[PDB]
């Protein structure tokens, strides 16, 4: 009977553009060519379903002492890309989890 | 001014063994040998450093109504695996974040 403190939505997605590990925005190839056959590029993306499952932020948080919200953390997936017209293999930034972050309130 | 609810540790790693997408334990290659160019397989994994970063469980949790602990979640990354003579690409699992899990009482 377990709950996560923030709700997530995971799916397989394709991207046309992404941002690599170092920051460059880069075109992500529709297809890739390995072992004389073509494959599409898919990515397992996990986003936040919303930033406040509970009206007071993350779930099960002590609201009296903590303000909170849920936001995503990234992973880095190797993919075939292109910056300008130079094609290269790079690690690109895919959202991989939905995590709660807290701000010690003495104000909000 | 902000804090994580559970802490995490990330690094780029090599894998000799790995759990596949269908549940099987499989062995990852040393190198991917493309066009007579060869590349090791690097994976970005994030783990928790602590199932409970605070005595109460996860940080900021209303411990009075909720029990809590932080655990890894998995992403799915294509790696080149082998069993003996037969190499194949398969989605293996990689720990990508530390999330807080809660159980006790309220719901909503
Ligand atoms: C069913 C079988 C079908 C297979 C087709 C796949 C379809 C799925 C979609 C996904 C597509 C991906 C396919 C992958 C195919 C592999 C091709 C091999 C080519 C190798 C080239 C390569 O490996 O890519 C490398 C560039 O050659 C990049 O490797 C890096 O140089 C090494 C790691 C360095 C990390 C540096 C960061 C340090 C910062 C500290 C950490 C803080 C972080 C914030």
């Amino acid at each position: 009977g377990e709950h996560s403190v923030c709700d997530s939505v995971s799916a397989w997605v394709t991207k046309t553009t992404a941002t690599d590990i170092k920051g460059n925005t880069v075109t992500v190839m529709e297809n890739v060519n390995l072992d004389n056959k073509v494959y599409k590029e898919y990515f397992f993306e996990t986003k936040c379903k919303n930033p406040n499952p509970e009206p007071s932020g993350c779930r099960g948080i002590d609201s009296s002492h903590w303000n909170s919200y849920c936001t995503e953390t990234d992973t880095f997936i190797k993919a075939l890309t292109m910056e300008g017209n130079q094609a290269s293999w790079r690690f690109i930034r895919i959202e991989t989890a939905c995590v709660c972050v807290i701000t010690k309130k003495k104000g909000n």
